[PDB]
């Protein structure tokens, strides 16, 4: 899709906005408007020129402004907006030599495909990720310097026309899992796509779920453990790689799993702290990566225990075999998150790494001398920092993700994770004011 | 009715949606909405891949994903949904062999109606049951770990109108007896089908009862003693057994019954207890099993007495010759209870059970040598529940029933009957505070 | 599809009126209309007496009414009517043994395939034909005592609309090619059925056409010459045979055809004039069967010649394998001429009648000794007849085709040839007026 | 633009008709319409399978079916349809090699884009061409065996509503020249593009004209000379050469055109009779290729002359630096024309073929010894067919035409010059009848 096509919907749909969205490195959703009017032909050669004061990486004291650069491709008019808006995806790209910003999370991504396919060993990857959101009626939360406090009060028409808004905005669903135990937490499937493609389908998915949640008085949240003693909201990922149109996962071993498929599922294994510093960005996200029933904390892999983090589905087609890692949560940053785990399974393909053996039937029934061999997921997001700032090495091949990018992740996670350290929380009230 | 006609009604009526529905063993309709696009000829002949993490005997810990397959024959279009959806009834099947789940309501009643023809007893088996509801204006319940409360507090439009939307979902509506007595409680009388056709049409019943309920600000339950003293929600069965077309209970002796009918109603009445577990459920439903008058406990048969649980309706035709049994209340599971029903009467059939004699005047009044010697309906749900575990045999006559699914029913209704054993109750606190 | 949907689609659709409809032997679709409140459950299965005075062998003077029986699977409701009016196709049963009539075209076609599944040479067989048409916007005809004359005087919105219509009426429309040569000549194509649903969506087909052709102010006409040195409308005829769900037509031989397909070529060619009496059954069919360019009048069979009358069609795909017969025409009676057609077939498949070689590169620029060699079709009317009368053999085969419905049918056909052969023509008065 | 997007359109228009649109060698535009269920992402890697009995090359007597592979880059939905319909391009391929028909023109066009990125001269070329048309009141022609007849009887709305429509189907419009002078002839200019989206920009350009004239009780035609010494139809095409994204043909001598573009004018100006053959394809062609005044007919190039065939448009920008060629006329085939002059300027630039000298202050006057040594453009149909027969070298380079495809093209225009050429006209009557 190009240029001349956006311009041709401009005057098509009578559209009266632009409006430009890209990324943090938190993963938020930042955007700029512009008149329809001033989108002409050059404008998708030269961008618009925009101020980096957002938070993160991208607030760098030294530097000027940067480029925004549309991608054609990506251009969607808004459902929810009253004067008809166009959406389109961008780029950040430093102003002077036109090249993709090292601390854009898309840039980042585009830069991990472009050395899958630099690398020989695929042509394509295929990500199927699966996030879970919660729709609650109400929610008042707060903390000033006196206390904390928070308080969460928990129908098919929002489910449905959630599904309805997703195939506008060009998503291909195709169930909806509401569930009943745990009531409240929903999810929708959508079709597979490449990586960076996935990562512009869920953060239009966030959008549409949120926007349309507001519009029938609840309010959903990605948030891994917004509830207690609750099943936790998380984002499974199927990988999948292709070269030439056919799987490299598809094969004759554990499961009809090909033999580059398990130095993929060993690549990820290996690095899979330094992977959860990125794929599990929150505090929250370690209340549900505890170990205990129906948690993906055990680094191993099997077809039949769901244990396991990573597991092997049985599909009745050589044409889909794939893996699914089971840790991620929908608070990542689809780009940051799946660049990670496709650099640890390219690190896990170039260096042989082989996986070890299924754990199929071993759960988390703690046997007497395998609890505490079989390695687990970080334990808390400290941990996964500084896994990550140890491991960086995997992440940089290719020069995909630079010691400045990943330094300024890093931080910029710490100065949460500090705030979260910090403050008093009201269990520890219940537990040791008398104490 | 075939798929090629389900598919010609998605493209008349542009139905956007495809809500797939199964039955928990609990009794409880679970779904998944998948968009119209997604049903092909194909989708037909594989169905639909789902997590088996449902409640109860789903919830086995070794096993992978079940399948949904779908009826095309019950394919309904929901009055309720805002967009066009397409009801479908599916079957949970076991993915490798595509065999009906062990666990399976719905493949149960389908099992034992094969039984019944494979048998070469009867050919076919017709079923009328007669649920009926409570409508309440408001109610609010609530229990804590500081105490408990319940307060519920009590037209002709609503009636009507469930019969039309009940005729609008495909069932043939012929009476509706609300109730001034014990004002509060109706009943709509259907016609008559087969067991699993019936048993579909229970769960229509009650969807359409509960949501046009819903929509005129009133709450229906199906619960067999909501409130105190008035009299209980009950679902009468009458059965019949079809062979080549004429009635197998149609005969010369008591009230024009035949000895096939005779033998049925001596094997329901000797299982009647192990029926009483999946008939009567609940432990709310054995409050409304209390000796007294009215109430269904007495077993054995009569036309003229109305404290025997089996009764004998009088019908100028020997076309209609059926028996009713009126101790099953409408919180039963209708796949499970009617297969117990007819498997209890395929028993008596079998080894050539004899009743007895009819109890055609000694109701209640308790007879000196008489009140003890009759037998009894169970007396509590753990009474129940052990003379089916101890009782098994009935049920598993030509594979129908599994000891695996029978022993995850019974501890799926533990774990209720122990949450009712193990909490005070606020007449307990009336009676026995001072005490 | 049963009586019970049928009877929910008179209350849903509120329809007035039912559409009783059958075929004549002559090919013309009768019908009576009965109100919706004259439909009971119990109307499937006595059907309607009816006066049999239709023309053709169903005037038969001995005998009493017929019985219509509808087929409750064929019901649809009717586009063009304004009073909601249910269509439904019917068989003609003898009132007493309440079997099919020997006259009927639908009995004959059921026997057919009911033979065919009897002989166990095949499951089921599948037929597409190609009718096409002619659209002109006026004509005047009339033939009175004292001359003659005709006058034809020849959009998308209209082809559009049919298919539209034709997808109402249950048929799966999948092209529409419209001529620009020979202009006025259309023609809709379709999916494939087996040989009774083909020939019943054949009937649905040129209802469409006609009406819809009305309602444009335009005259649809399915007849083989309706104009002069044009090329005429034809019926191409595409069979397979599937037994247990695989082709017999699929091999290795010629083209990719089995040896059972091979034998069918060679029945159909052995009897192909006898066929011509039922699939070419107007002497107007003979004007369009003359030797020349593009004329489907070798009986022979070639993938690459379109002078031979039987092509084989090149699919990449085992799984369509079929014969395409290109002599019949769309004034045929679909019934008889699928039948005749299938009992050709299976006369050739019985006798192990080889066809003989593939006249690949052989057209009609008349080899010097090959010409007058190769077997042609029917080069009139009675020259048909007779070969009809003489070869009833193949026909009478399992008792689909009577000798006295064969007969009627001869007759029939014989009084319309004879008003032909006996008026004289405009053609004659400009060759043979002075002479 | 790729199949997703045409498959997104499909739903987010509610299209139900695709309309698969290709090119006669006559120029004609033929399609076939499919239902829009019948597209799938399938559809566009096998294409639609197609009967090639088209008039011309396509009428070739050995061969089976031919191959639809539409261009998703092409949907446009039609403005004239009342059923929503969605328009696509196709090429036409032979099934086996799955490459473009050597009879097809689009393919013949792609060849020849493909030829000149092949040898290295370009990049890309961009086409301009100025199509002019007749607007008429009313006409009625005719010829019988009797004689022969032709009448025609000659506002901004309908000017104003074309250029609408054709921004609506994609064309880029910029100015709408009606001339008073020679009432009834219009023209509307349009943005460049490269050749084949040029050819198919004329297409949309001549279908938007013809059926809005049509809507408004006119009739347009791209007919050369409708109209007695009134000014004829012509078409003038602007050429330019890119590579890397400079024009080819600015430069330094003759009005600032470069020594590339002057050879391209020698190519065009040496094979001109040949391309005559292409661009000026109708007997009625030559009767505005006339010598006179303002006739294209003198081969050499002046930037000040206007009797010149090929003029160099003066532009006060090295950026659009073209030469316009003025003998072609609308009634061309749009591939095939420019396929032609691209071939030439090839030849021209390939061969160092020097013009030779701009002929700036020579016009139609006849100079005493250079009226008859300056070339012509062709002067009959026949002898622009026997120069393209004798000079079919040019255009065979890189295998883009066909001798077989030169040879069908050339029958096919003989077939209508002698229907021409043996009828006698009414202008003969008036002059020889006495005589
Ligand atoms: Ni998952
Ligand atoms: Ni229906
Ligand atoms: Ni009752
Ligand atoms: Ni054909
Ligand atoms: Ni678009
Ligand atoms: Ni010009």
């Amino acid at each position: 899709m190009s240029a001349e096509h956006v311009l041709t919907m401009l005057n098509e749909h009578e559209v009266k906005f632009v409006d430009l969205r890209f990324t943090d490195t938190k993963g938020k959703e930042q955007h700029v408007t512009i008149p329809a009017h001033q989108v002409n032909a050059e404008f998708f050669e030269e961008g618009k020129m925009f101020d980096g004061s957002s938070i993160g990486g991208w607030k760098g004291i030294n530097e000027s402004d940067m480029v925004l650069m549309p991608d054609a491709s990506t251009a969607v008019i808004d459902p929810f907006f009253a004067d008809s808006t166009l959406i389109i995806r961008c780029d950040i790209l430093e102003p002077g030599t036109l090249q993709g910003y090292d601390r854009d999370p898309r840039s980042i991504a585009k830069r991990a495909e472009d050395y899958l396919r630099s690398t020989g060993i695929a042509d394509t990857v295929l990500f199927g990720p699966e996030p879970e959101f919660f729709l609650f009626d109400d929610i008042r939360f707060g903390s000033s310097i006196s206390g904390s406090h928070v308080a969460i009060d928990d129908a098919q028409d929002i489910r449905s026309e959630m599904c309805l808004v997703m195939e506008q905005m060009g998503l291909v669903v195709e169930a909806h899992h509401h569930e009943v135990a745990t009531a409240g937490q929903n999810e929708v499937a959508t079709r597979f796509n490449t990586m960076t493609k996935k990562a512009d389908e869920i953060q239009i998915y966030k959008y549409v779920v949120h926007n349309v949640a507001h519009r029938f008085g609840k309010t959903a949240t990605f948030m891994p453990k917004p509830m207690f003693g609750d099943n936790g909201s998380g984002m499974h990922c199927h990988m999948s790689l292709s070269k030439n149109g056919v799987n490299l996962f598809a094969g004759d071993k554990y499961a009809g799993l090909s033999e580059q498929a398990l130095y993929y599922i060993g690549g990820v294994i290996k690095h899979a702290k330094a992977i959860n510093a990125l794929a599990n960005p929150t505090t929250n996200s370690y209340k549900r990566l505890v170990p205990g029933y129906e948690a993906p904390v055990m680094l191993a892999y099997s077809a039949r225990n769901r244990s396991a983090s990573i597991r092997i589905p049985v599909v009745s087609s050589p044409k889909a075999r794939r893996i699914e890692v089971r840790f991620p949560d929908p608070a990542a940053n689809p780009y940051l998150c799946f660049a990670a785990l496709l650099m640890a399974g390219l690190d896990g393909i170039k260096n042989k790494i082989h996986p070890g053996e299924a754990m199929d039937k071993n759960l988390y029934d703690l046997p007497p001398e395998e609890a505490k061999e079989i390695p687990q997921v970080a334990g808390s997001l400290e941990e996964a920092l500084n896994e990550l700032d140890l491991d960086r090495e995997f992440l940089k091949a290719g020069g995909v993700f630079t010691d400045e990018a990943i330094d300024a992740y890093i931080a910029l996670r710490r100065e949460e994770d500090d705030r979260v350290r910090m403050t008093p929380h009201p269990v520890e009230f219940e537990l040791y004011y008398s104490v």
